[PDB]
């Protein structure tokens, strides 16, 4: 039904994702899928009837990489949204993934890595997508975080926000279920022996990578300043273990200095929202261990707009990465730890976008299929180097996941996947948002026309449908 | 696509529905959906090429009719429910409204009287149902109730359950306005000039009746016992005048003593659950009152098993038709005054239904398609005839919505609506539930396949429909 | 202990309430408490054994008059505060009262009038201060508002403020029953033969007046855009009949345009908080009814910078005085209606006042002791005529309770209540803050030693007091 | 000003807490607070003109001991009743403690141990007990539980309760501050080198015990099966370090299999409710470890009727006590492990005491003055030994607070604590309640005349005292 093809790139500017300084006039060769050639447009021969795109004056990069993103909308489960969205799409869910791929693809994001969803449909649309018989950015999922609850869980609650207080339980536990399969709170209750073969059972059920709760995800209820940990270090012990056994990168989930030193210790492959760390700055010696062990981070950065936006209506998420948190990136950023490009960013539901005021709305940081931009745009203003901020989304995930062999970068042997700017991304970070040209596996993309059939973003929902 | 048929009902006893001795050995002819001759088995002729069915040993009984039921169903919505539900369908709210007078059709209701819902989805099924082009009872209905608020208000509040913190108000105001109309809270804030043509035009968008909101709705938020007027005298003054003008029935909502008294002076033509008086028992002058106008009251009962079961559990339902309601109820029923069968009844969310114990779900008041069962059980319970019931629950409502030229009797002239019962109401008033056979206008119904095509009862519900 | 003395005020400009044109070089002379002299200052001979005051250069006011207080605070009560402030002085709420009372006098007000309160209490403490057992402005009170819940009920609610779900029942209930003394909610649930014996009944105990919940007090939970009325009319003329065979006065409570005309129609002696009107803007009808009956309307007004901050904080009594109240306020004062000062003000709790930002205790209209002062420049902003304001605090009230034969202005017979201020009020409406003396039946009083024993006042709070 | 004394009780049976069998005809002769003598009744000869108590007929056993209370009712502050009682009490917390220790004592309990209270006023009112200005148990403390909030801290709130949501935040803050004091949950998000030096001050203060929250205590808002971890092993190990280094003993708050496991791990002094285990049963591993190294566990249990009355009304607790962990309480009992008595227990305030069943009441596990009775009560009906269940009351909890050296037993050398009993302990635990005669260091107690001075058990409260 979709399937790797044939392409040239011709003629344009080539930031491959090595970090090198850009070449002219590169011509990008992909035969069935794979990039077969690269090099000089004019030892690159290319016979007429095959399909080409013209890069002239334009620049010419790799498929862009979500290092974390929810194709389920996760960030809006943890306020007001959660019941309407799940009863509204339930039966489709499925569908609900595909169509955030697919606008994930339509702001060039050609991987996506889901760090949290339902494993049953995420599973469902990552082998329809990988199979081609579904449109989208390709998916790699981890499926539950470990130890966490479900959506109508204390996990994603808030003092005067408390789903279960006014829908059923029979649909609240039907919910949980499908997001905890058994891999929930009740975990922080057993010993480590009991743990060990729920761990390896969920692992063998077909995850890409796995992420642990190493701390709590209480934030909602309690705010940013009283972290816990999930697990004895005993029982952390066994989980990290299972995962190392299955082979699978290991994701942290870390919300306090002592939690992202713990993470640092396992020696994770990826530490998600590593700069979250309870309002507490990063000490020296933490930032010395994550470059001495080379150790990948992602992070969470608001622009100054955003923030300042949130600080000034005093906004619960303000804390999240304003504040010790926002000089904890800027840290980063300086002393050049290894850094990846995450949102948590979501495809979220109309009714409550149509909620939001300007100021919300402007540079919002979850907003999927323009979170990537606004990442780099923020890490940018924090001083990040503008070439650095483009690896952070294309190499560096791939890298921490172990995918960097298939794609993350234009190179013989890789995938397909490449994208065509108008404007020069080194000059102005923001021109990232220039697309031209979109390709998955050689195969030309129409990402105007995503995604192919709106489901939560069809819009405005009618009340009584004519057929 | 439905229409008036012929048929003949043969050789059963008659309960006709004005109140006589039944009449054995009779048979019932219909013709083109109106009943043409009514008389002994015997001196009507009917040729063997015309439909018939056998009554033999039965029953005879007018189609059945409920005085107050809601098609969406609001009463799930004074509690948990409303969100999962109205997002759940939203889009389809019409074939919801068919669906559930499918269901009461399937209890052999063959005319309901829906007393709150929104106007537009209503409005669509009924014209739908009326005119053949779909299957189910057949539906009159008040829009919305003058004055209240609508499901994301608080008169669908409680302390501990308030939607409205957990749901986008986009969809949350959305839903109130398809319910509201403009006729909302609001009205109360306004002078009697600009109230007026505010009701006659919500009164010339085509309603059946009128149903105004004499006292307040708030029993959810603050209980029995602490009633309100919704408007001024002069203001109700003004409501009341333009219902007669537009020449429909005029319903009230009371919920106190002196609510239940302005609404008598009004000559309401029906008033809903007037025993239900902030648990204050209703004076004797009030009952002279009744039986000297000769008023209709609807009455909402539990029965005494249903009403165990809440006062077991200290349910916040449970002064609804409870202690001194059901005392009111008694006295009304052994003082004589007119009465009619409604129950607030509507289809509820299985998942809603799931979470409910037996003692819960067993003879429960709201349950659409058996709740006019348990309201003729509850009230021969509290001493009436059991004929005087049969007539609640015929032609009294029938009657007091100025239908009975058409409908709620076996007379000749009027409508083909007919119920066939194997045993014996006058001897059991449980055996309403021995349903043989459903006529209506003339045409028989598979009651037992109703509703045509489940869609809130559809069950269980799958998360991903591969199609 | 304390009583009627003996004094003469000399040599000041004299604004006497009743007004006219301000009289330059004018004595006061008292007697016993009682005024017996007003005159040129060079013919009212003084001998020098007898107290006196130099006005010279100086205004010489009558002593100011408070139409609406609340000596416990009710407003506090509305929001945070209300179970810590209850429980810690429980046991001495008499005391309390009398503080509140000391307050009201170091801002020159003479003269209360408590219009919710706490019967027992406000009783012991009139009594001792009229007797002079203590100290303090005079009180007259109304006990509770009749239909009103106490403050531990709906009526003081918001929805995400319910005290009753973090205290103990008995203590909600043992408060509730001191403010409500039989008249709560329950009333409303009552025929008026019924009702006639009780509000009957609590009119002998002592009220000086009486005041009426004609509309709801539901704000808090509701909002300002959704009124109701308490009672049917046929009670509420039980209720009025009741006060008038009492011969006291009259008060209403009133929150819609409707509940506001019905409080005409009645010839309320007092409407509290008459422009607070659902935001639904006072039709002329209505404005010229008050001109034709001259019936005494309070208002409740907010100045621009405190409506400003309120606004810039979406603060949820933004309503309360804001916006369409504002409008209806400033109509009234250009059409010249009669007008009477009043605030709800209270003591408020120092715990309470310490959560306040500037901009919120910046002209709050409820801090007792400023909040005459903040009235009277607000309503002059809204374009009222300074002496009509100094009027709405001096004279205007004493004739609206009917006291006008004692109080309120400076004349020959009446009590010997006098304040003199050092700046010109008539010039700059802020100078009635200039106050240089306060003085009582003829007695001065060293008003800026009140109050004489902190009690709610008392502060900071030491945890281990070691006696 | 209360001294040790002198003091002879003659001829009864003699339990002493050693665990031997019971020795009957004997006399213990106590001089200037010191036991001097114990032997057979005919050979301690003893002059009359020395106080003496005829144990004739009776039994004679050590002072009783608490090994866990608090003397401000902390259990109360997890549900209703913090806001009233805290500010009622303000400027007496002292008293209040000590009115809760001579309840203490008038249940025979001579050494009270508290687990969590406030720093400032548990210090005042045990260094007064301790020196004689006034009466009670003594009391040795903990302060504050290291890692806790305070309780306006999401520690103490339920879902529907949450006590600043109705309460002034200054309140609220002054109120956390003084249980905290500095030791809260902020301490989650320090460093290991940033935590040291504030558990060393912490300590520094003059606590005679610590105890670290190794778990969570959100068992209000969460339930008991969603356990987590306070701090990293590497902080614990700080602070275990911390409190080690200043020698006072080290208690334990766990919730889990795997806190039980820590606190084992780290040779905990003793660990409290050691059974409360997440609704998880204690593997036969962990029972090993703590026969093997002899380390004292805490229970609180919970007698079959009370926990009956919990499981019939699915009050929110049940899990505290029932299910699971009555099993556990019943395998530990079974093999024996070190137990120490300690219940939580409290004097709680009238008025919450006043909204209570009968059923909440009786055998009430957290009622001070009887918790003590009620605990060994229950741990019989489990299966403990009589003899075991009162070392469970006596020399145990010395033994692990290492007193042993000066109370819990009858010996020459030790504490001149004695309680006499009119019935056998031995053959019903509920003879425990049979006091006849209560000595502290040789002086008789009036136990009957406690406490001194009514404070929070001063009932009626009288809204209005004339003085
Ligand atoms: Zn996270
Ligand atoms: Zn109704
Ligand atoms: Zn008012
Ligand atoms: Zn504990």
């Amino acid at each position: 039904f979709f399937e790797g093809e044939t392409i040239a790139i011709v003629g344009g500017t080539l930031i491959d994702g090595n970090g090198g300084v850009p070449v002219p006039e590169t011509t990008v060769f992909i035969e069935d899928g794979r990039i077969t050639k690269v090099g000089s447009t004019d030892q690159i021969e290319v016979h007429p009837n095959i399909r080409q795109i013209d890069a002239q004056g334009k620049w010419i990069l790799p498929g862009l990489v979500n290092g974390n993103v929810h194709l389920l909308d996760g960030i809006m489960m943890m306020g007001r949204g959660g019941i309407e969205y799940l009863a509204r799409f339930e039966g489709n869910y499925y569908k609900v993934i595909e169509e955030a791929a697919q606008i994930a693809l339509r702001g060039g994001v050609t991987t996506v890595f889901d760090t949290w969803n339902a494993l049953e449909p995420v599973t469902i649309a990552r082998d329809r997508i990988a199979s081609g018989a579904a449109e989208g950015a390709r998916i790699f999922f981890a499926g539950t975080l470990i130890g966490m609850g479900g959506p109508f869980t204390g996990d994603f609650m808030r003092p005067s926000m408390q789903a279960r207080t006014v829908m059923s339980r029979t649909f609240a536990d039907r919910m949980d279920a499908m997001f905890e399969v058994g891999m929930g709170r009740h975990l922080s209750t057993l010993p480590p022996a009991e743990v060990r073969p729920l761990i390896r059972e969920y692992l063998e059920r077909g995850v890409d990578f796995c992420k642990i709760a190493v701390t709590d995800h209480l934030v909602g209820l309690l705010g940013f300043r009283a972290p816990y940990f999930t697990f004895s270090e005993r029982v952390l012990d066994v989980l990290v273990d299972e995962v190392r056994r299955a082979g699978v990168p290991l994701l942290t989930h870390t919300t306090s200095l002592e939690g992202l030193n713990t993470a640092i210790e396992r020696d994770a492959d990826l530490m998600i929202h590593a700069t979250m760390t309870g309002q507490a700055p990063i000490p020296e010696e933490t930032i010395e261990k994550l470059l001495e062990k080379q150790l990948w981070s992602e992070v969470q950065p608001t622009t100054i707009a955003q923030q300042a936006w949130m600080d000034s209506v005093d906004h619960p998420f303000a804390d999240f990465s304003g504040r010790v948190h926002h000089e904890n990136d800027v840290r980063m950023i300086k002393a050049g730890v290894p850094l990846v490009l995450g949102t948590d960013a979501g495809c979220t539901d109309p009714d409550i976008l149509e909620d939001m005021s300007q100021g919300e709305l402007h540079e919002r940081p979850w907003t999927l299929g323009e979170d990537h931009f606004v990442w780099m745009q923020a890490m940018v203003e924090k001083g990040m180097d503008p070439m650095a901020a483009i690896l952070a989304g294309t190499a560096n995930p791939a890298k921490a996941y172990r995918k960097f062999d298939e794609l993350g970068s234009i190179d013989v042997g890789k995938l397909g996947d490449v994208v065509v700017l108008d404007q020069d991304p080194l000059a102005d970070i923001t021109n990232m948002r220039t697309l031209s040209h979109v390709v998955k596996e050689g195969r030309e993309i129409d990402f105007h026309g995503l995604p192919l059939s709106p489901l939560v973003t069809a819009y405005p929902r009618t009340a009584n449908v004519l057929d």
